[PDB]
């Protein structure tokens, strides 16, 4: 089913976080069946993940950064599933950007002396072009904030179209139209709280936001309604 023959691409060691935590090889290839493109994630030759159909099946598909480590990045995606009976599903993996330039380098995608990773995005997202999808690179407007849900801290995206919480379980996903009100509120000096609710009467508390964000999120919420 997979054979050199038949594979786009292939980055070994990617480090996925979502749906489960581990080590797999990302692989974009031709299905044998009828040539489509298919996204799988792989130990060994087994698969854990395959994502079919990508021109109609991914919803959602974006480089955004992990915060404080510039050592890597992030690949997000959302999907239905390969039977079109699973919806909005997530994709996390981290990308070590030194290692996927050194692979790159190897597979001679890359000449030896290539010091800028963006050459490896670039790459990635001309392969999901042809591949029938696009990856967004919304920060390379868009900002990332931290802030708490309860006690455990996430990240918060600020993207054109969609809000992202991530990345602990659950990861929240939010349509830029769902959004029905946002209500400050303050708990510390340096802090404020984001009380947002959506069109299906869903309320989120993001607590602890730093109020440096405020100006931001008050001015993404207007533009978006
Ligand atoms: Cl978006």
């Amino acid at each position: 089913e997979i054979s050199e023959t038949n594979t786009i691409f292939k980055l070994e060691g990617v480090s996925v976080l979502s749906p489960l935590r581990k080590k797999l090889d990302l692989v974009f290839y031709l299905s044998n069946v009828d040539g489509s493109p298919v996204i799988t994630l792989l130990k060994g030759n087994d698969r854990e993940l395959s994502i079919y159909q990508l021109n109609k099946n991914i919803k959602m598909a974006s480089f955004l950064p992990v915060p404080e480590k510039p050592n890597l990045i992030y690949l997000f995606m959302t999907y239905t599933s390969c039977e079109d009976n699973k919806f909005s599903e997530p994709v996390v993996m981290t990308l070590n950007k030194e290692n996927t330039l050194n692979q790159f380098k190897n597979l001679g995608l890359l000449d030896s002396n290539v010091t800028d990773f963006e050459k490896c995005v670039e790459y990635i997202r001309k392969q999901a072009i042809l591949t029938g999808f696009k990856i967004s690179n919304p920060f390379v407007n868009s900002f990332h904030l931290q802030c708490h849900r309860g006690t455990k801290e996430g990240t918060l995206y600020f993207l054109p179209d969609h809000i992202i919480f991530g990345f602990k379980k659950p990861i929240l996903l939010f349509d830029a139209s769902d959004i029905e009100s946002i209500t400050y509120s303050s708990i510390t000096r340096l802090t404020f709280n984001a009380s947002l609710v959506t069109k299906d009467g869903e309320k989120y508390e993001f607590s602890m936001t730093d109020q440096t964000e405020y100006a931001k999120i008050d001015d993404y919420v207007k533009r978006k309604q």
